[PDB]
This record gives C-alpha cells, sequence and structure tokens, in this order.
C-alpha cells in the first residue's frame, strides 16, 4: 500500500485515518475487538527519535482514534500502550501506540480488515 | 504539596519535572525501578477530556522523562501505558502515563522518594 510500517507496506484499505504526520490502521490479529494502531508516518524505531511535532500529532491522533473505537466497538474505557524497545516487547521496529477498547469483564482476512477500516473512516 | 493528582496533594519533593501543562512524579510503590508518572497538571479523569495542547505537552513531557529514567535506572527499553477508564484499570481518576524502564529479563518512604526525585531533577 502507500503506508510504511516497519519493513512492510500497509495497504490504504486497512488505514482509516491519516494526518499531516501520523496514520491509524486496524490489526490482522486484534487482541480485543477494536484493537487498532496509531503510528507516526515516518518510520522511527524508538520514541525518543520522534521530533516534538510528531509526538504531539502521534498523541492528538491517538486521542481521536480512541474516542472513535471506544464508541464503535462499545467499550467503557481504553488501554493505551507503546512497547518502546526490544526489552519492552516491540516486535515491529516502528513507534506505535496500541489502542484497545475496554469493557467490563474482558486472525481475519484483508477484507474483514478493510470492512472495519471503512466503518471507522466514517466517524472522521 | 502544590500538585494535584486526583483527590490527593502531591508534595513537590516527589515531583522532579514540571512544565507549562504537565508534571512528573516518582511512585510510592514502583512496579519496576524507575516507574514514574507523567500527568497533566489539570486533573481530568479521561484522556478525551484533555485539550490538544495538554495532549501534546503530556506526551512531549513523557518523551523527555522516558529518556531520563531509561538512562538513570539502566534500562534498554521502556513501556508506556495509560489506563484510561475504570474498565482499563484506572485507580486514580486523573489522566496519567506510566513510564517504566525495561531491561533484559525482568514501598518506600517519602525520603527515599524525594532522594530519587532529586536525582532525576538533575537530568533536566
Ligand atoms: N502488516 C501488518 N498489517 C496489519 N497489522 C500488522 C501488520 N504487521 C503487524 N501488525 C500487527 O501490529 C502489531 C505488531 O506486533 C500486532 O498487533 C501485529 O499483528
Ligand atoms: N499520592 C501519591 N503519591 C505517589 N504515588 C502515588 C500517589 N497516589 C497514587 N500513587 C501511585 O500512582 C499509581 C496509581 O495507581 C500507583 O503507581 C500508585 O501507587
Ligand atoms: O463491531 C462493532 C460493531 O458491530 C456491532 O456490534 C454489530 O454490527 C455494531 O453496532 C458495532 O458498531
Ligand atoms: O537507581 C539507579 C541508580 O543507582 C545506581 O545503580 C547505584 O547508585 C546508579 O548508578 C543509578 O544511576
Amino acid at each position: 500500500m502507500s503506508f510504511r510500517f516497519g519493513q512492510h507496506l500497509i495497504k490504504p484499505s486497512v488505514v482509516f485515518l491519516k494526518t499531516e504526520l501520523s496514520f491509524a490502521l486496524v490489526n490482522r490479529k486484534p487482541v480485543v475487538p477494536g484493537h487498532v494502531l496509531v503510528c507516526p508516518l515516518r518510520p522511527v524505531e524508538r520514541f525518543h527519535d520522534l521530533r516534538p511535532d510528531e509526538v504531539a500529532d502521534l498523541f492528538q491522533t491517538t486521542q481521536r482514534v480512541g474516542t472513535v473505537v471506544e464508541k464503535h466497538f462499545h467499550g467503557t474505557s481504553l488501554t493505551f500502550s507503546m512497547q518502546d524497545g526490544p526489552e519492552a516487547g516491540q516486535t515491529v521496529k516502528h513507534v506505535h501506540v496500541h489502542v484497545l477498547p475496554r469493557k467490563a469483564g474482558d486472525w481475519r482476512s484483508e477484507e474483514e480488515m478493510a470492512a472495519e477500516a471503512a466503518a471507522l473512516r466514517v466517524y472522521f
């Protein structure tokens, strides 16, 4: 696709938001329904590598996305987490925030992925 | 102290950074050495409640603090996480980021707390 996420290209079909500096995508394997990712467009490996503007944008974007997924996927809270570094569990070497809708007491095809990204693009 | 964190006052002695809109403090019970918190100065309960500027500042501040604690406490990575909402585990109703230094294979007195905050104020 047209979005770079580490060492693989992400098809726009699975991207549901894109800003001046960041973008959001749905997962192949969500851990929880609505588990989405907000990444800087520039593929940097560690958080300290982002310029301040990328940082403000990374998180103002994460704020908008969280509202949307909490809403759509019917959660009552949200967990945000960034595994920054190999000893923190980062599998893909690209800064990214995990946004997961939370609710009391708690793999798919590219098409299920794009169906969901289509849905999410509506809230923006 | 002079910092508000939910429904209790935090003594400045345990605060090691303060910006135009945010502040960082050390914990009574760190989960991992160097486990610190970055909160908006304005006590808001959920992340969606922050204005965009508070958001940029919350995270540009978290970026600086992470560099410092990763350095001082000898970690090789960092875990960042915000439990946003009661179903996400938020015990204190004040937006806040948990910053934890990570390293391969992984309660105290107000004085141990201020000793550590003194140390951290040096890196700024
Ligand atoms: O997956 C979340 C979406 O699916 C439903 O539960 C059923 O279609 C919706 O109303 C919600 O928005
Ligand atoms: O607690 C972290 C700090 O403690 C030491 O391991 C011993 O004093 C330091 O060199 C480090 O900066």
